């Protein structure tokens, strides 16, 4: 009868906490500390000074990591010097400011943590991209740069919606945007259902929107400002 | 001249350690823990008895956790009370014991702490896998039961050498089984050259196999009896 949509909300909740528990917050967790390791390879002294020191190393690096970092479309340092270093190749103007740019400037007001943006537009060729970034430090909180990645989470929005047909499963930012989603062109883009922002009542629940007949799941994350939705179309088998 | 043969050796020992250091040790790393998260979601109750309870919730769950965990063969539970929980669908004769099998044996004389099986043959169809397991306990020390995945690291193997054309990234064990290789028919064998694991000197190296044209570079990984071996054949570019 009706009891049927009771078994089903709570197993799509049921999914919904499991896939953030032991997917979403171990890949999320790995990609930080991968993040860390990378950037804890930065030596201030190779970036505080007027050109940058022992460049063929760190590309040598960089390319090796984003060979096995899927989401990553760049990995740089923009330095208070305004130097740049970026792999792969990236070409900017003269009038290329790093530090006037969002991730910059996010790692620069939050020293000794990671921090990811909101989606912002490429300097030079527009693109829509999310940069997780840190600031570079020297002494009394001499910020002499800051290492970053821009990032796409394609790869991991593919293997997140994988097992499931019939459903889908997206993370959305604090503002909605689409950080995860099975279709690649709506990525760091607004959600299609806005209100369901509000309806995200406390750490986790399930709802049913009348309005496209789609029972709702949802779970927060603990480290991250970010909601994990699944999404079951009344069309069920 | 001879100098080429001095910067090759020199960078792939290079990529070894970074690909060592921010691949391989965060890959196992997160496995590790999200094959400790799907443990703990265990209950000593649900299988301390002779029959088994909600395993309608565990084959829900693990079905899941497979789907996002690619080089997962199995996940299950057998008890001491010679119960065995599995998913995928797999059946065992009647005088098939649990108990006596090497991922219960390794892990009961392990207790408190995962352990990986040497290559081991699935005791029905006869396949070559290798188990990551840890007991489940209640008291005194009372093994209630074992929890194990069965594994071939063909995913991670491929993710491995994804970016090496030339060359090829290979893990074996302490007794040179292959782990993880860039040919799928290659995983839990015997390595080719045997003779290798008597120049694996110290933490990490790097020597030129003489007999096979091959440089190798070879780094030992920390919480694993286990060596990532960078192989470049000396025909190259
Ligand atoms: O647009 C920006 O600010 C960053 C810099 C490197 C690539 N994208
Ligand atoms: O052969 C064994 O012992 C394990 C049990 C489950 C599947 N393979």
């Amino acid at each position: 009868e009706r009891s049927l949509q009771r078994e089903l909300q709570q197993r799509l909740l049921a999914t919904n906490h499991q896939l953030r528990h032991v997917f979403i917050e171990p890949y999320l967790n790995e990609m930080e500390r991968q993040f860390s390791l990378i950037y804890d390879q930065i030596k201030v002294e190779d970036i505080s000074g007027p050109r940058l020191r022992n460049t063929d190393s760190y590309l040598r690096e960089w390319r090796l990591y984003k060979g096995v970092m899927a989401d990553l479309i760049y990995i740089y340092v923009g330095t208070a010097e305004r130097q740049m270093l970026i792999y792969p190749e990236w070409q900017a103007d003269a009038d290329f400011d790093p530090r006037v740019r969002p991730w910059y400037q996010l790692a620069s007001q939050h020293v000794g943590k990671m921090v990811w943006t909101e989606p912002y537009y490429d300097y030079t060729n527009g693109t829509l991209v999310i940069a997780l970034a840190r600031a570079i430090t020297d002494k009394e909180g001499k910020v002499r740069g800051v290492f970053a990645v821009d990032a796409i989470l394609a790869p991991f929005s593919a293997q997140l919606n994988r097992q499931w047909n019939s459903g889908y499963q997206m993370i959305v930012n604090q503002s909605g945007k689409v950080l995860a989603h099975p279709d690649p062109s709506q990525l760091l883009k607004p959600m299609t259902h806005p209100t369901w922002l509000s309806r995200f009542s406390g750490e986790d629940g399930i709802f049913l929107d009348q309005a496209s007949r789609q029972f709702v799941a949802y779970s927060r994350l603990p480290d991250h400002n970010w909601v994990l939705i699944s999404v079951l179309p009344a069309s069920s088998i």
